[PDB]
């Protein structure tokens, strides 16, 4: 009846979106908790309401950043007297906000629950741990995170495999970034054709790397002169450096079948991504999002942070590899876009509120 | 090589005083930062170096205590930039300490490790658990232990059976409770007769069940009629409260064969209980304490939260009873007292600074 959402990150807001989107059509009294731009503008390009407590936690030291939320997000947490408690991810304001709630006596809900790296040095991974060991809910968005939460110990009732939000989160969002003609005015300048590759490139393994550089510029090349095709390529400000410094940036300059860009928003790269043929990539939240919103996937990379999404066959791993490179976008050019999500069917959200419901 | 032992309470600094005095036997640099009277008397009444670092927290809420700790102590970490913290038990501070520690990217020992009441509804069984997972050595008492830090998994090579450092604290902490005119002046100036039963008697359960109350009463009547024993009572308020209501307490001063005492301290608790013929008591505290001193003892509960004394053959339960408590006396009297300790062989203090010094 009573909920409190709280989180500090972009990341957070957007797998939790649907969660707030699902609030807005229940009966239940919820409210935002935000920790620190004053991230105002992004939540309304997300149609989201504001958070009613915004908590300037300022910068300082781990222990003072956390210290500083336990006491901040206890001041709220005494005033509005929720049930329960939701976070998502692995923050310092997830474990802060958890931490508090369970001692307040609150039941807490932990939004896709139970991934582990395994590594319990990235201070991350302990904050998921100690998360997910005080959480009353737990919403885990696999069966395989399921049997992670399981082999710790936790109680088999308190688990709730329910999908990923991130489903949710990337198709309502991608109909956000469609009505949006402050941005549907930048996606028409940029793209001619019907039909584009989209491109990016960012891993330091790749960029630092002046061989699978070069090999991967060249690769694209060959790509282009085969199919000819458009590539549109956002580029981070660390690439165009690596790239004028390899001596490659000027040849992509010249190819007049190569489109450039600045790097851009959430929803102006939603849109890229959605409307391309297929997408080139190295980074795991791009293959990830791809997957979801039914675009073939290239990945760059020889061992990727997303596997499922090649196990479904929405992706493939060429690396460095330029033979690898034509014959996966032979395979993905022909490929009939009907892969099985990985992440879940897209109702999280809601599914998640009406748990919450039962409880 | 340096070391930082990171304590909030007395239970605290008894369960570590062995650490601490292996400690001096090491060339380990080594401090103690006590939370909070600030303690200096009793870590003198034990023989104990005051601790470096001093921090008051004051009083406030759960949430700020915790925080100005995390604050603090992170103060005090980064200023003596130890190789591990060393914490014991699951009050606030253990898990205040260990947090920071971990978010430092210090290791973290647990020392007691493993202990589960399975009720994640005290705050204290969830920092237990927290604790446990932030930990890089789990210093875990009994094979039992070791199972419950498995059964959440926790890498095996982070667990260490140990035993339990309540033996070797409660060893050493009588022998330097003899050699204390100051209160061997109190010992001698209540035991009149080489053979006495020490009697404590405080659990809800049972005084305030006037019914009960009457009961044991009696029994120890009995008891005293039979062998012509003296009874030493030390009597807490709430207990003389409920026995001057239920019409008891004249009853006790009467009879001139129990002796009866304001409560008092740690060493002259430890010295009536060493120098008892048997014990009866309802606390799991004092089974632990005579069990280790290899005296006798009877418990007044019908299910307790040490049976593991009750397996060895040091401990009967007797609850309500004046039969059972005949019978046991009987058996207890006669009592070859040499059962296995189930807390461990009193040497824990020194093989836990045997594995810091390894790692």
């Amino acid at each position: 009846m009573k909920l409190s959402i709280i989180l500090g990150t972009r990341p957070e807001i957007i797998k939790l979106s649907p969660i707030i989107r699902a609030l807005e059509k229940t009966n239940i009294d919820w409210h935002i908790i935000h920790t620190n731009n004053m991230d105002k503008i992004f939540f309304e390009e997300l149609n989201l309401p504001n958070p009613k407590y915004n908590l300037n936690i300022g910068s300082g030291t781990h222990g003072e950043q956390t210290g500083k939320m336990l006491i901040e997000i206890e001041k709220v947490l005494l005033k509005e007297k929720p049930d329960v408690v939701v976070v998502q991810g692995d923050t310092n304001t997830v474990l802060a906000g958890a931490l508090v709630a369970s001692k307040l006596k609150i039941d807490v809900a932990h939004v896709e629950a139970g991934l582990r790296s395994f590594d319990r040095n990235m201070p991350e991974e302990i904050n998921r741990v100690l998360t997910d060991h005080i959480s009353s809910y737990l919403f885990a968005p696999t069966e395989i995170a399921k049997n992670n939460l399981l082999r710790e110990g936790i109680e088999e009732n308190k688990i709730f495999v329910v999908g990923n939000t991130i489903v949710d989160a990337t198709l309502q969002n991608l109909k956000i970034a469609e009505k949006n003609e402050n941005v549907r005015a930048f996606f028409n300048s940029v793209v001619i054709d019907d039909d584009y590759f989209l491109l990016t490139l960012h891993r330091a393994e790749n960029v630092d790397n002046k061989e699978r550089l070069k090999n991967i510029v060249e690769g694209i090349f060959e790509i282009i002169e085969i199919y000819d095709k458009a590539i549109i390529f956002s580029i981070h400000p660390r690439t165009k450096k690596r790239l004028k410094e390899f001596n490659l940036f000027d040849k992509l300059k010249s190819n007049k079948k190569i489109k450039i860009i600045e790097p851009v928003g959430y929803l102006e790269f939603l849109m890229l991504e959605k409307n391309a043929e297929l997408i080139l990539t190295d980074s795991g939240g791009v293959q990830e999002e791809a997957c979801i919103l039914k675009v073939p996937c290239i990945t760059l990379r020889d061992n990727t942070e997303r596997p499922e999404t090649v196990e479904v066959g929405a992706n493939i791993l060429v690396g460095d590899n330029k033979e690898k490179l034509i014959k996966a976008v032979e395979i993905m050019l022909n490929k009939k876009r009907n892969w099985k999500n990985p992440f879940g069917n897209g109702k999280s959200g809601e599914r998640i509120v009406r748990i919450l419901t039962y409880g």
